[PDB]
């Protein structure tokens, strides 16, 4: 039970702030995160980040967003499904949109709701995916793909194995998110291969600490 190296696994965040590592020439998936919808004066506001839409080395990809709140307008949803149009129109193979949930309490009808309305708008030829903190219901969700992380920030959260037993109940394609150098037990990838449903991995990519 080592922590997490790069070199052992195919998928990856590549995040606001992190720089590429040679692990994505390996990849076969790669989530590029692009901004985040957040509340700046009881009002929500998308604050685009990372890399500029461009052709750019990377394996088929999505388009990452985080998503802080659920009462937001047409308007930014608009914006949020153009992203995946002009990463694919600078001539990059697009997956599609993954919204990554970081938005406090909700009822799990209002996540549906949510997504009913992303995926309504959404080109079809985009997949829709979700992604959070590991927190069955999740089967009504009308997403593509669901990655259940297992970190927080630099750390992978302790006792995390809580959460997973369960996951074998999951009717939809899954993966587990693990950040770069954390605490892992593999073992736990074994169990989860009983699912017909398990996709594997995707590892976030963190930058040295400025004290190191």
């Amino acid at each position: 039970s080592h922590k997490v190296y790069a070199h052992d696994y195919q998928a990856f965040w590549l995040w606001s702030g992190v720089n590429p590592q040679p692990a994505l020439q390996q990849a076969n998936q790669v989530y590029l995160h692009q901004g985040e919808v957040v509340i700046r004066q009881r009002a929500a506001w998308f604050q685009k980040m990372g890399l500029p839409s461009s052709r750019l080395t990377l394996p088929a990809m999505w388009v990452t967003v985080r998503i802080t709140t659920l009462d937001v307008p047409d308007d930014i949803l608009a914006i949020l499904i153009d992203l995946p149009r002009r990463w694919a129109a600078a001539g990059n193979q697009v997956i599609g949109l993954q919204i990554d949930f970081d938005a406090g309490t909700y009822r799990l009808d209002d996540y549906a709701g949510f997504l009913r309305r992303v995926r309504t708008k959404l080109d079809p030829n985009f997949a829709l995916g979700v992604t959070g903190l590991l927190d069955q219901q999740l089967n009504a969700l009308p997403i593509d793909e669901l990655v259940i992380q297992t970190y927080q920030g630099r750390s992978t959260v302790n006792q995390y194995s809580r959460y997973l037993p369960a996951l074998l109940q999951l009717r939809l394609p899954f993966k587990i998110g693990l950040v770069q150098h954390g605490e892992w037990d593999p073992q736990w990838e074994q169990y989860l291969a009983a699912s017909p449903f398990y996709r594997g991995e995707v590892v976030f990519l963190l930058n040295h600490l400025r004290s190191e």
